[PDB]
């Protein structure tokens, strides 16, 4: 029963560095992908001793692949789209995996196609994830797909798009936002719940697991539900505005815009649901969305506690002033 060695990518990233933190504390080994050795994270994850880190890009870069994999059992694998390529790379990665031999679980955190299940455009940052899910599930190794929700700590005062929690004037907060007041949306505490919630997928095995997607999310909440957590966490005023085109206060990649415009289209004008496939959608009881990520995790964190325990940490690190 010793602990697995688990092969990742973009350690640095909330989901990973999430997972690397927790298996290394229960014994797993860690061979982890990081685009650059500097920073807070990296460095951080250096300094654990069950963790190894190989710094480079995974653009063309099979080699560094090779090297990840090299005497891993177990893949929990997360790109972007930052270097583009992203469909690209995640075949590489893949094939390199099931190239090792080794690997006995591989699970690739993908996203939805949302064209596929309406009269709606495809998230441009989401759909690619899809198209590597698709391949994946035709490799010769077991592998599993994890769904993350929106992530609690997106929220933020400082003026970026999509997730901002403005201090108005008067000391009071405002989300303004495409979403709809009143339909439920996806949630994760990324930083507390990926890692335990991955590594119970882990520990219950591939033949349970193989051709699974689960929904990594924990609670499911309204944006006026997402507002009066914060209000009750913070003591303070918090409303919800719903706006039709996201309020985009500072310069951002062109990628990035295209993604919120194509949110803009499937959230706003067309209210499609977060997660669109049809599986997350007397005694008899129907499956809810929340389910499986609560039975693999059940000291999941939920809004109300991100909000008065760790926002007004991070909102400070981040050299805000209003909870002084
Ligand atoms: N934020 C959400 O709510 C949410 C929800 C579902 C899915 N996702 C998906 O999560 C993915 C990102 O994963 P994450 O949340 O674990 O990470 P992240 O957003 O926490 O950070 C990514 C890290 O990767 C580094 N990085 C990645 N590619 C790089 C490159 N080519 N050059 C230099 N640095 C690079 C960045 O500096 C950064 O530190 C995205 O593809 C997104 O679509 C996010
Ligand atoms: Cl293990
Ligand atoms: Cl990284
Ligand atoms: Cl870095
Ligand atoms: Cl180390
Ligand atoms: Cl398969
Ligand atoms: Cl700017």
């Amino acid at each position: 029963q010793q602990k697995k060695t688990i092969a990742v990518v973009n350690a640095t990233g909330r989901q990973a560095a999430s997972l690397i933190r927790v298996a290394a504390a229960v014994g797993h080994h860690v061979r982890a992908q990081v685009h650059s050795l500097k920073g807070l994270i990296a460095e951080e994850l250096q300094a654990i001793p069950n963790v190894t880190l190989f710094q480079g890009p995974l653009l063309n870069n099979v080699p560094l692949m090779d090297t990840l994999f090299e005497g891993a059992h177990l893949a929990f694998i997360n790109t972007t789209s930052q270097a583009g390529d992203e469909i690209a790379i995640g075949k590489d990665l893949a094939d390199a995996a099931k190239r090792a031999g080794t690997i006995q679980h591989y699970i690739y955190s993908s996203m939805p196609d949302h064209s596929l299940y309406g009269p709606w455009p495809a998230v441009p940052m989401w759909a690619p994830k899809f198209t590597v899910e698709n391949y994946v599930r035709q490799l010769g190794l077991p592998s599993t797909f994890v769904y993350a929700g929106i992530y609690n700590n997106n929220f933020t005062s400082l003026p970026y798009p999509l997730f901002q929690m403005e201090l108005m004037p008067d000391g009071t907060f405002e989300w303004h936002a495409p979403f709809d007041p009143d339909i439920p949306l996806p949630w994760l505490d990324a930083e507390h719940d990926v890692g335990p919630a991955l590594l119970q997928i882990f520990k219950d095995g591939p033949q349970k697991w193989n051709g699974h997607r689960i929904a990594l999310t924990f609670e499911t909440l309204s944006p006026v539900q997402v507002c009066a957590a914060f209000s009750r966490a913070l003591n303070r005023r918090v409303t919800y505005v719903q706006v039709p085109k996201v309020e985009i206060k500072v310069n951002i990649p062109v990628g990035y815009r295209e993604q919120l415009e194509a949110i803009e289209v499937v959230f706003g004008e067309h209210k499609a649901p977060y997660f669109p496939l049809p599986e997350f959608s007397g005694g008899v009881i129907s499956q809810r969305v929340t389910d499986e990520a609560r039975k693999l995790w059940s000291g999941w964190r939920d809004m109300e506690e991100y909000a008065r325990e760790v926002f007004p940490i991070e909102e400070e690190a981040n050299g805000l002033d209003w909870m002084l």
